[PDB]
């Protein structure tokens, strides 16, 4: 079987791994190749704050809730083991701050020990009068991608640096099944007017004393268009922009001041922090995650394509649920071919 | 008035500043000198793990409960301000794990968001079936000491490296009021059978990925004779020895092994951690905190002596409530001798 994954971000590699584990023993040659024009440090995943937290609003597709759940559990199960940190995994507690009372998120029972903030805790955040506290996990994009790559590589997965112009060429290449995990750039392979970029900029700072994550929410400006501080494995992410439709790939000084200025007010001690880097990435926004099979004929070429992209700003959070769903779909592909 | 404070640890310096802040505006010449033979990096306070957490056991002297409270509130008020991290302060959340069910601590309502761990949270710690989770504060001893010193220095307080062989010499030295904050060595200046050292050894390792504190409790071996992981500002403290009656100042190999092994079992990721330093210190173990006024005549001298020592393993945790008490006792002196 020749499977070609197009994409080397969290979604692409998780899907590749999940498949190899799942069918390597039943399928004779399970040729798995990864095609991508951007690898590790250059993918959107590397710009991710690295926190597990779905949107505060219910998913359009309920199945996405299950996928989020499955991902937390999968990751939680790696906590009590060495190498957990090596794969970019670590527990972290934090605050979700609001200027007004809001309803509980559907994911309240998924995270560890969720509760509302007491007035004495809210005294530490004088600009907010409502909030939640909870424990969750940090899944550092880059570290995780390096890990996956290590696991994929030793699994016999070959990686190829190349921009696919069309599924057709991959199909002509001999790919029996193509897993499309191209993120925000999916519309290029196939027009998808529902897929649009959610430009986000972040500042990575060196402020080790910061132990808890702090996410402020502005219901007026929309999700993530508010300052947040997310401590990672060894640097803190300062952020605050979510601009849908914007394709500007360059760091905007406009945003730099909003983020920095917004974060230092939240955390005055940030004044002593040292800036390590400024990044911009496009969250693959879509009303629903596109995860489905699609047949392509080409006359005696009938290639199978399984899509899995458009995970907006919850790609690290839902990654395993989607990967498992793709493996399940890949299973049907084999059953159609009587491959078991 | 000439006040001589003996001791440069958290207790000494805290008392010095509190007295100075309070009376420097009303006392005519307020001469405050701090005598000490061991300064900052070499005091027990620098070896301290840096967590604010009283004993799980009820307080002997009911008043210590209140001092612990006063201190937490004093520290908490620095949270929302810059320099909080410069004085060694930073919020931290963590677990207190038990092998058996235990009543809540008297301080359950002093810390932020106290609650018991859930079975699913306990699945992260297979060796224990009970525990609490709560948010407390980190007060890096060394940093706090440097901070206090700077404040005291710009306040006009003078520091002298000297070993006070007795109170008398100091009294004869022209000391109207002597604040005795000699910690575990107070027995030398005045025999105290109730004061015994609770030697403790710790290992400071570099493991930035650890954001939460984990403290294990084994009732059979007594307080702090069980593995604990306390993340500091920019290093983690591993520990677990509370040896009363032990006067050994050098690092024990067996103790190194008790800490390292036990901590790696609790937290497996500790394997990638680079050991930064190994230290031993003596908690001033005493059934009660000695904090009282004592009159030493010496024939015509009649020097006031206020003791403030025997804070066991909660010196950082109680420091402020005590300094405020000393400052109160000091006020009385002023009124008696009619200086105010
Ligand atoms: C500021 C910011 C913060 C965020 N923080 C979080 C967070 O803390 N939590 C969370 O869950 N989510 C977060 N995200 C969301 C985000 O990380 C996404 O969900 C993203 O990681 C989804 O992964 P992906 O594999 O779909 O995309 P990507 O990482 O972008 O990978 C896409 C891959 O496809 C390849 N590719 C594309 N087109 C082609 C082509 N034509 N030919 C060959 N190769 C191609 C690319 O090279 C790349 O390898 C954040 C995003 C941003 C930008
Ligand atoms: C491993 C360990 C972990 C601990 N962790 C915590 C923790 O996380 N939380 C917490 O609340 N506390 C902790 N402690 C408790 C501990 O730090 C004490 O409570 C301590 O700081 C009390 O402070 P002190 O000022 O009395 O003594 P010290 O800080 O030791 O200072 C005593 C001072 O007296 C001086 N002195 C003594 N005799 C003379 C003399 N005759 N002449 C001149 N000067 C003299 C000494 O030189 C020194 O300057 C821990 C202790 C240890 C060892
Ligand atoms: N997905 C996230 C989770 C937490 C904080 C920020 C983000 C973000 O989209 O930038
Ligand atoms: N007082 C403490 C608080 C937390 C961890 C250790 C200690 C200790 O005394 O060693």
């Amino acid at each position: 079987m020749r499977v070609v994954v197009i994409g080397a971000g969290v979604i692409g590699l998780s899907t590749a791994l999940c498949i190899h584990e799942r069918y390597h023993s039943v399928l004779q040659p399970l040729d798995v190749k990864v095609y991508a024009d951007r690898f590790t440090p250059f993918t959107t995943t590397d710009v991710a704050a690295g926190l597990w937290q779905p949107y505060t609003s219910e998913p359009s597709n309920p199945q996405e809730a299950n996928w989020n759940q499955q991902t937390f559990n999968y990751l939680l199960s790696h906590i009590g083991s060495p190498n957990a940190a090596n794969m970019g995994l670590t527990p972290v507690s934090g605050y979700n701050l609001f200027r007004e009372a809001v309803p509980d998120p559907y994911w309240k029972d998924m995270v560890l020990g969720f509760r509302k903030l007491t007035p004495r805790e809210l005294d530490m955040f004088p600009d907010y009068r409502y909030g939640w506290f909870n424990t969750s996990l940090i899944l550092e994009g880059r570290k995780y991608l390096q890990w996956l790559t290590e696991r994929l590589t030793e699994r016999g997965v070959k990686f190829f640096l190349r921009k696919v112009e069309s599924f057709e060429e991959v199909a002509r290449g001999g790919a029996d099944v193509i897993i499309n995990c191209t993120g925000v750039w999916a519309g290029v392979l196939q027009p998808d007017p529902l897929l649009q970029p959610g430009r986000g900029q972040i500042i990575k700072v060196d402020a080790p004393w910061l132990k808890n994550f702090i996410i402020t929410h502005d219901l007026e400006r929309g999700i993530y268009n508010s300052p947040y501080i997310i401590p990672g494995l060894q640097a803190v992410t300062l952020g605050g922009t979510f601009q849908v439709g914007n394709w500007n790939e360059i760091n905007n000084i406009q945003d730099h001041n909003t983020i920095w200025e917004g974060c230092c007010r939240l955390e005055p001690t940030l004044k002593d922090a040292k800036i390590v880097g400024e990044y911009t990435g496009f969250r693959p926004v879509r009303p629903q995650v596109r995860l489905e099979r699609e047949q392509l004929r080409f006359g005696s070429s009938n290639t199978e394509v399984i899509h899995n992209y458009g995970h907006g700003g919850y790609g690290l959070t839902i990654h395993w649920g989607c990967a498992l769903e793709v493996a399940k779909l890949f299973g049907k592909v084999l059953e159609e071919r009587n491959l078991l």
